[PDB]
């Protein structure tokens, strides 16, 4: 034993093992890792995240792959003229016989390997990883063997190969020999100057020593990725012995006989032996087995005789006809053997120079390694182990040698073909199965026979744990892929055929192969199904039914599908007989069958798994087998079942989690009957219990929460539900990535933005591919995206219990982690530890809906709020959300924060200044008051909506927060009392700052703020404090000057009301006496006779009024909005007259005398309105252009009377008080008369009291509650005018018992609405016009408006006198409108035009304000008709590429990107099924996206369908292009950092494309004016709304997905056409530039398309770390006291200032963002479709917490692509991992881990962390320095303000 030697077969694996000698090899191991791969497209995440999904974009796309030798495919076949003649040089034809052996490698096309910039291990190993996938594709994918036990060899011939071209080693090279000189010299070269981290002190420089010893060091990663391409029956290594071989060893891992794709460890010790010797191989054993196979497989017996009849083609006649005819003319073909048989022996003939050591006439390059065979093999023992004898198959071909003799007897005698196609249909459901499924195959060759209905024959002759273990790695468990995942059933486990390693065992009776024929084979099959169904009837019956046959049935469907997939080979499970039942099953059907493989390169079938998976499909007979084996029969309960072709893991899934259920329902009846109060959960509190319910629910919470072992029950394995769940939830979701990431499906419709797909391979219409990724490519678009759905959509109904527990909920809880072990020691690890929040869906603790029934007591009103959630919790220690500490006494109450514990350090503090403690009570008191107001803001508006749909959750989860909140308040105010206080010492000192300023004073200043910071960009900006006149609503926000903050508070507390109420209601009272007006005889008004203002009445026209505009002359500078024409002729009645210039009829007269005037008046304008309307006279009666009669409104009278009525009371009104413009006839003198004139002395008596003082502010206050008196005459008259028309049959009503509605206060905004509603109409007419115009001059001779060139086919009058009009009309509008919408704006603040318009009348949903009315002389360029200017301009518009000609600066444009604008919630579609909030908020970067261009288009394609989708696409691709080049020219040129910006920008432009995606889609989360209608015409063309809204979602992803345009390059989808249009807008820019385009955005490939919520999310992320980084550096630069004092030295206390005010403008709102984010991501995450609020899926969301998922997501560093975020340093300190260990004390580190200090994204956002508190007494000091100096400033401005009363 002290001989031992070097070889590495099995003992030198850890004596020889010098690999890892020094720290080189660690190092020389190639790790692929680097970045955007070239700029061809290539990226190192996607390579690391897979190996075996490398493609040829890792370079150059498209033009690489081995031996780039140019043989034209379709001429000629093995032609070569390479190696060597002597006769015939010019070329070489045949001189040399080349085998096929190396030809059918991946070596035809584009071997173009010369390219530099390859430097490192990274770039030098991808070209192997290219060659390697490249051959195992081709080594796998098209083999025209019959997949027999050769595929390992074949793979492991390529491997052997392809190391002997690394070591250089191989003989035959051709173009590669340049590489391989190249990578002995170059890469030599550029490997060799890191002298440093290698250790070539000997001379020269070892360069084979280091290759070899690189290529050991990188021996596995070579491995995976050459066998990633090999399917999982491979079965690697020949030895195929039951369990043991001739070269036992000790037990390893599971290499028997499998597990070598996944091993990450090399299988093949032989490479290791010295390769000059191993080479032998390759030119024996391929010939021999080749023979072997030859000699052998053509044997097609004697059945060619033809007896029967006369036969023309035999099919194979080898010796009845060719060897009868003649001798050996066509059989003897065998002369290739003294190299096989009589060209054999030129391989061991070399005896004749014996005892040969010294050669002398070859080359010498240290032989040593080869010097073994002069004595080792010619006269030398040849005692070795087994792996020279015995191990090695040489006699497996029935040999029978005798070679020896044994006398002894001492051992006892040993004991073509057709191809159907069928359309199945699954149901994996109970529910209504709103779609369906499919199926394909079914061969009618491979069966029994007929004659079926055979029965009969007998006496042929405890797993019950389920193995939720790691793959089998030593008896049993799961493959690799599934370790640790679903769980092995002990059913499944336990079913007969798994337990046999060889199907010939089938029968005890036969003890030899049996299997030789089609039915012979099939008779052993459904003996075992018949051996299943006894051994089932034996195990379940009759313990776990009662009599039914439910369980049993369901044991059946499970087993016979386990079957199918074992025999299919598909199984996800392995055990000791499993991996040889598979082999010996292949080996059977690749010996049977193996004449129907000949689809190789395209019936007949294209691979044995097809074959197999066709004969499975074959089922019936082995299904009637497995049922009437049991007791099932006939006669007793009488289909094929369906769960066979649901995936195993997913039958896998159903399985456990019915067993779950029924224990669940056998754990929780108890629960049920017991823990009801008296007889119900909810009744008495006291004694909730009968006597001791709780122990039910004691049982019930030790058997969920236990480990395996403390009571739970049977299932999952030292593990606990939750634990098992998740593991599921995370295999499912994989899978789910997997099928969208999929290549080939069958036909679908994908609905769902996460999806990609470019071909869909079928053969049947409406069927899936059966495929796994297929089933799971279906289970998607119909939700079933998340386990929770599936088993939601599977399971029967009441089988998980007696309480109604559905699957799609999720509940939490918080639990203690299981007890056995206890992390890092007890009393001290952490105090997380040891409560544990779990949210799973109903796997709770507790049955559902008894979380407070049981544990006794009932839920009290408060905590079901928090139940509710409806009102979310947010401060802890007295609060807006429950609970309270006190205590009333000096110090202290602070309301405290969830989740972030109060830091009252006051170590912080310096002295003579505010306390630590006070310090952070005013920053949570500052974000209390902000998040209160808006909290109070958005949930006083709500009011739930009633009805439809205690009185709803007005009761509860309302009016109780209220007071709560009021009760918070009060508390917060006592707070600042006390706060305030602290002036006793620093008032004198600082006078005058009060220390500090009041709280009223406070408030004002944070509501000013509040308004300067958004619209004045920042708080920084209140040195610009002018407002003009938006200080009305200002002041009215924040009351008259100071000291009235409190009151803003008071006001919003005491105005939680307007519902509940409710009461009753008082409704309904009677209308106001009286009716009477049927005096119709009201004489003749010198006011009016008609409202001739939008012309005459016909016959006769004209006369037509204008808006009277601003600047008018006899209003005088009118800033307000224009007076409208009905205004204008408004029929005042008797009160004003003409023709005597200012004429008051009514001089003398009392208010009594004018309301019979104003009743007539009102009464005959009325009159004349419904007949304005009937006529269509008026321009908002009018719509469209055929009139009132062929177009006419559906609420049964004339559009335009209720409205107007309504107008005429609000004007009526403000004449009464005295409008803002006054208009015309000066209406004043009626405001001054009866208190003057006609307003003269009334009620107020001319008694003077007192005398001059306190006399002139008590009379001008009267006339504002006699206005109520005209409204009933208004109803009186409206009813009355109805009910004289009786000549046809109605009665008087304008639309049923709708009364006009209320709310009559606001007049200006009434101007403006009526205004807006008549723009909208006309522009709608003209819209009409046009539309009529483009459709006219156009006949079926494809005319086009009759353009001609010209300058292109403009019109020249056809449609332009239809359309100047419009553009004149859109002039005036935008001349009218940017005066109003300015005035509106700045009046009410917050309200835009637009949304005030549209919602109010809805023709104005076709008209975007902005658009229309953009103020840009590029868009009047681009547009001179407006929005209708692409239906004018008919140019084609058409996309051109990056180069020949482009014209982009030509075509239309848009505004530069802007930098600084702040996120904002407004534009969030309303979700239907309402109470779905969301708090999201929109990104900047999305809502200043330019997609101008499009709204043209969208509004031309309204009609003429089948034209929409190339324009659409044209203008997309414009937009996208342009979005780009904008975007690079906002993020790029802004400091040329060549990484950091070049990266961000290109992150930036990806997100910006897939929120173009999303748009397309109908996936956006915005409807601002744009996508809202943008997305309406969306779902108007696709699909043309004779489908449902699902399937013009599914139609518009597909649309957008699929390639749908054909094109003479190549097959270009729709998205794909949209990337390569930002690219060429990058490059544009790029080359403005003049720089370098960048490395990334070379990508022609984009990945998948995450949640639109996550992406903003990440966005948000990002940009919020970016902007912290540089706020605080800013601070630590400016805030900290100078190097040189502060008082001497280079600060003045300014910068500080403005730092500290920047950062704190900053952070306020971005805690309320992100507490949005939050709550939205908390109640989104693991959601599918069908569960999701909304209706797009986020099952790719495997975090418990928003912080977890963004440190799995921000820890790394951006790179462009897919990682578009990151994180340094934030919030902590400047530190990240590592600095302590938790190794060298107990193992192990149990973070775990931080991954960058994210997790302080809470406690920074409340000024908290150690980084503020370093600065946060200095800034809260400036803070309120600041504060004061404002205030001054804000009250100074206020009364600067009043102006007036100062002089003239």
């Amino acid at each position: 034993m002290d001989s031992t030697s070097t070889i590495a077969n099995k003992i030198e694996e850890y004596l020889g093992a010098k690999s890892d000698d020094s720290k080189i090899d660690e190092l020389l191991k190639a790790d692929p890792s680097e970045v955007e791969y070239y700029r061809s497209g290539g990226d190192g995440d996607y390579l690391k995240n897979n190996i075996c999904k490398i493609t040829v974009n890792h370079s150059d796309s498209g033009k690489y792959d081995p031996c780039e030798k140019k043989l034209p495919p379709y001429d000629d076949n093995d032609q070569w003229k390479c190696q060597q003649n002597s006769s015939d040089g010019s070329g070489k034809p045949e001189n040399i016989c080349v085998p096929p052996r190396r030809e059918r490698l991946c070596t035809y096309n584009l071997e173009n390997l010369k390219f530099d910039k390859i430097r490192d291990n990274n770039a030098f190993l991808a070209d192997v990883l290219l060659t390697a996938r490249n051959e195992g594709e081709k080594i796998v994918q098209n083999h025209p063997d019959t997949n027999s036990s050769n595929v390992c060899n074949a793979l492991e011939r390529s491997f052997a190969d392809l190391a002997d071209i690394i070591r250089g080693t191989d003989q035959w090279k051709g173009t590669n020999s340049n590489l391989e000189k190249n990578l002995k010299q170059m890469f030599a070269k550029i490997r060799e100057n890191d002298k440093v981290l290698q250790d070539k002190y000997p001379k020269d420089q070892k360069y084979t020593k280091l290759r070899e010893a690189w290529w050991n060091a990188n021996r596995q990663k070579v491995w995976e990725v050459i066998t990633c391409g090999a399917r999982s029956n491979d079965l690697l290594i020949k030895r195929g012995w039951r369990t043991s071989g001739k070269s036992d060893r000790k037990k390893n891992f599971e290499l028997c006989r499998k597990c070598g794709h996944y091993e990450k460890e090399v299988p093949t010790k032989l490479d290791y032996v010295p390769q000059f010797l191993r080479w032998l191989t390759e030119w024996i054993e391929d010939f021999y087995r080749e023979k072997q196979n030859l000699i052998d497989d053509m044997e097609r017996h004697r059945e060619e005789c033809t007896r029967e009849d006369h036969k023309s083609k035999e099919g194979t006649s080898y010796c009845s006809t060719c060897k009868d005819k003649c001798k050996k003319y066509c059989e003897c073909v065998k002369k290739w053997k003294t190299e096989w048989e009589n060209q054999e022996n030129k391989y061991k003939d070399l005896y004749e120079q014996n005892k040969n050591k010294t050669s002398q006439k070859n080359t010498s390059r240290y032989d040593d390694y080869v010097k073994d065979f002069f004595e080792k093999l010619e006269a030398n023992y040849s005692s070795l182990e087994n792996y020279i004898k015995g191990d090695p198959y040489f006699a497996e071909y029935a040999t029978k040698l005798s070679f020896i003799l044994n006398p002894s007897d001492a051992n006892n005698p040993s004991g073509q073909d057709l191809l159907g196609i069928l359309q199945e249909n699954c149901s994996d459901n109970k529910r209504g199965s709103s779609s369906n499924d499919s199926c394909d195959n079914k061969n009618q060759d491979e069966c029994q026979k007929k004659l079926e209905k055979v029965f009969a024959s007998l006496t042929n002759g405890s797993k019950k744990k389920w193995i939720w273990k790691k793959s089998s790695g030593n008896e049993e468990g799961l493959q690799e892929e599934y370790a640790n995942t679903i769980g092995l059933p002990p059913r499944t486990q336990s079913l007969y055929l798994g337990n046999l390693p060889k199907l010939e065992n089938v029968c005890e009776d036969v003890k030899d192969i049996n299997f030789d024929t089609k039915e012979k084979f099939l008779a052993g099959c459904l003996i075992v199904s018949f051996h299943e169904g006894k051994n089932l009837k034996k195990r379940y019956p009759q313990n776990k039914n009662s009599g039914n046959k439910e369980n049993l049935c369901k044991a059946l469907e499970y087993s016979f599908a386990d079957y199918g997939d074992l025999i299919k080979g598909t199984s996800i499970w392995d055990n000791e007989y499993t991996k040889d039942l598979e082999l010996n099953l292949q080996n059977n059907f690749g010996k049977l069958f193996g004449k129907y493989i000949k689809k190789n390169n395209t019936t007949s079938y294209s691979s044995l798994d097809e074959l197999r998976e066709s004969w499975w499909n074959t089922k019936k007979y082995i299904w009637t087998a497995m049922k009437h084996g049991a007791e099932m029969n006939i006669t007793t309960c009488n289909d094929i079942p369906t769960i066979d072709l649901i995936p195993q893991y997913l039958r896998f899934l159903q399985e456990w989690v019915e067993n779950f259920c029924e224990q669940r329902q056998a754990k929780v009846k108890d629960v049920i009957t017991n823990c009801k109060s008296c007889k119900e959960s909810g009744n008495k509190c006291k004694t909730e219990c009968k006597t001791k319910c709780k122990d039910e629910c004691e049982k019930y919470k030790k058997f969920i929460e236990a480990c395996g072992t403390a009571g739970g029950g049977i299932g999952t394995a030292g593990s606990p539900w939750s634990k098992r769940w998740d593991q599921i939830y995370k295999r499912y979701s994989k899978h789910i990535e997997d099928a969208k990431r999929n290549r080939k499906a069958g036909t679908k419709n994908c609905g769902t933005s996460s999806t990609t797909n470019a071909a869909a391979s079928t053969d049947e219409n409406k069927c899936v591919q059966s495929d796994i990724d297929s089933f799971f490519k279906h289970l998607i678009d119909i939700g079933l995206t998340t386990p929770s759905s599936y088993l939601s959509n599977v399971l029967d109904d009441n089988i998980c219990g007696a309480d109604k527990a559905p699957w799609t909920t999720y509940t939490t809880y918080t639990t203690t982690e299981k007890c056995n072990k206890e992390r890092d020691k007890s009393k001290s690890q952490s105090s997380d530890t040891l409560v544990v929040v779990n949210v799973p869906s109903p796997l709770g603790n507790t049955p559902y809906r008894y979380k407070y029934a049981c544990q006794c007591k009932i839920p009290t009103n408060e905590e079901t709020c928090d139940d509710r959630k409806e009102y979310m919790n947010q401060w802890s220690c007295g609060s807006a959300r429950t609970m309270k500490r006190g205590y009333k006494n000096d110090n202290y109450e602070l309301c405290k924060y969830n989740g972030v514990d109060v830091k009252p350090t006051t170590v912080r503090s310096n002295s003579s200044k505010l306390d630590g403690n006070d310090v952070t009570f005013f920053n949570l008191f500052e974000q209390w008051n902000k998040e209160i107001q808006y909290q109070i803001e958005q949930y006083m508006t709500n009011a739930n909506i009633s009805c439809i749909d205690n009185c709803k959750e007005k009761c509860k989860c309302y009016k109780l927060w209220i007071e709560k909140i009021n009760d918070q308040w009060g508390k917060q105010k006592d707070n600042y009392n006390k706060f305030r206080s602290k002036q006793i010492y620093d008032a004198n000192k600082g006078s005058q700052n009060k220390k500090v300023v009041s709280l009223s004073n406070f408030l004002f200043f944070s509501c000013w703020e509040e308004y300067i910071q958004k619209y004045f960009n920042g708080d920084w900006s209140k040195i610009k404090n002018i407002g003009s006149d938006t200080f009305e609503f200002l002041i009215k926000k924040c009351g008259n000057n100071s000291a009235h903050g409190e009151e803003i508070f008071s006001e919003k507390l005491k105005n939680a009301e307007k519902k509940c109420k409710e009461n009753e209601s008082t409704d309904t009272n009677i209308n106001k006496s009286e009716t009477s007006c049927d005096l119709n005889a009201t004489n003749y008004i010198r006011g009016c006779q008609s409202k001739t203002y939008d012309g005459k009445i016909f016959p006769g026209k004209g006369g037509e009024k204008q808006w009277i505009c601003k600047d008018t002359i006899i209003h005088g500078d009118t800033n307000g909005a224009c007076i409208p024409p009905r205004t204008q002729n408004l029929c005042v009645g008797e009160l004003w007259d003409k023709s005597y210039g200012g004429r008051s009829n009514i001089k003398n007269d009392t208010k009594e005398l004018l309301k019979e005037k104003i009743k007539n008046a009102i009464h005959k304008e009325t009159e004349l309105l419904y007949e304005y309307h009937d006529t269509g006279t008026a321009i908002i009666s009018k719509n469209d252009k055929k009139g009132q009669k062929g177009k006419n409104d559906p609420n049964g009278l004339p559009k335009g009377f209720c409205h107007a009525v309504q107008r005429s009371f609000i004007d009526y009104k403000n004449m009464i008080l005295g409008t803002s413009v006054n208009i015309y006839e000066h209406i004043g003198k009626l405001q001054e008369d009866i208190k003057k004139i006609i307003e003269k002395g009334t009620p107020q008596q001319k008694d003077k009291i007192g005398g001059v003082g306190s006399s002139t502010e008590n009379v001008n206050a009267w006339w504002k509650g006699i206005e109520r008196e005209m409204w009933d005459a208004v109803r009186c008259a409206i009813t009355k005018i109805n009910k004289k028309n009786n000549n046809s049959i109605f009665n008087g009503d304008e639309c049923g018992v709708s009364p006009p509605t209320g709310n009559d206060e606001d007049q200006s905004v009434s101007w403006f609405k009526e205004w807006g509603e008549q723009f909208c109409i006309e522009r709608l007419r003209y819209e009409q016009n046009i539309r009529e115009a483009c459709t006219i001059n156009g006949k079926n001779e494809k005319k086009c408006i009759n353009s001609k060139s010209g300058q292109g086919d403009k019109i020249q009058g056809a449609c332009k006198r239809k359309c100047e009009k419009y553009k004149k009309y859109i002039s005036e509008k935008k001349q009218e409108w940017d005066k109003q919408k300015t005035k509106y704006e700045n009046k009410y603040v917050g309200k835009s035009a637009s949304d005030l318009l549209k919602e109010n009348y809805p023709e104005c949903i076709s008209a975007n304000f902005d658009f229309i009315f953009n103020d840009n002389i590029e868009y009047k360029t681009y547009y001179p008709y407006g929005d209708y200017s692409s239906i004018c301009s008919c140019e084609q518009v058409k996309y051109y590429k990056y180069n020949n000609a482009e014209k982009k600066n030509n075509k239309s444009l848009c505004y530069e990107k802007d930098n600084d604008m702040t996120w904002s919630k407004k534009y969030i579609k309303k979700l239907e099924n309402g109470r779905s909030l969301e708090g999201v908020y929109v990104p900047p970067r999305r809502q200043q996206l330019c997609l101008y261009e499009l709204f043209p288009i969208i509004i031309k394609n309204e009609e003429g369908m089948e034209k929409a989708k190339e324009e659409l696409l044209e203008t997309l691709q414009i937009v996208a292009e342009r979005e780009a080049y904008y975007l690079w020219k906002q993020y790029n040129p802004t400091g040329k950092g060549i990484d950091d910006a070049n990266k961000k920008a290109c992150c930036a432009i990806r997100g910006s494309f897939y929120d173009l995606e999303d748009i397309i889609k109908g996936n956006d989360l915005v409807h601002d004016e744009y996508t809202k209608y943008i997305d309406s015409k969306l779902n108007e063309i696709f699909g043309s709304s004779n489908t449902n809204d699902i399937d013009t979602k599914r139609a518009r992803t597909d649309w957008w997905e699929n390639e749908t345009i054909t094109n003479g390059t190549d097959r270009k989808t729709i998205r794909q056409l949209v990337w390569d249009a930002m690219q060429s807008g990058v490059r544009y820019a790029v080359e403005e530039k003049n720089e370098n385009f960048p490395l990334c955005m070379g990508v022609e490939h984009i990945g998948i398309a995450k949640p639109q919520f996550i992406r903003w999310l990440e966005e948000w992320t990002n940009e919020f770390c970016e902007k912290y980084t540089k706020y605080f550096e800013d601070m630590k630069s400016k805030c900290d006291p100078p190097k040189r004092a502060d008082t001497c030295g280079d600060n003045s206390n300014i910068e500080c200032k403005k730092a500290c005010a920047n950062y704190t403008n900053w952070l306020n709102p971005k805690r309320i963002e992100w507490n949005g984010m939050s709550n939205y991501y908390n109640k989104i995450y693991r959601k599918s479709n069908k569960e999701s609020e909304d209706g797009k899926d986020y099952s790719m969301i495997m975090a418990p917490t928003v912080i977890d998922y963004l440190n799995k997501r921000c820890h790394g560093e951006i790179n462009g692509n897919y990682i578009c975020c990151s994180c340094k340093n934030i919030g902590a300190y400047n530190t990240t991992s590592g600095t302590v260990n938790k190794k060298l004390q107990k193992k192990e580190t149990e973070c775990e881990e931080e991954k960058g200090p994210l997790d302080l994204m809470n406690e920074v956002l409340n000024k908290m962390d150690k980084k503020y508190s370093a600065h946060k007494m200095k800034c809260t000091e400036v803070y309120l320095e600041h504060v004061e100096e404002q205030l001054n400033e804000i009250d100074n401005a206020i009364k600067d303000y009043k102006l007036y009363p100062l002089d003239r």
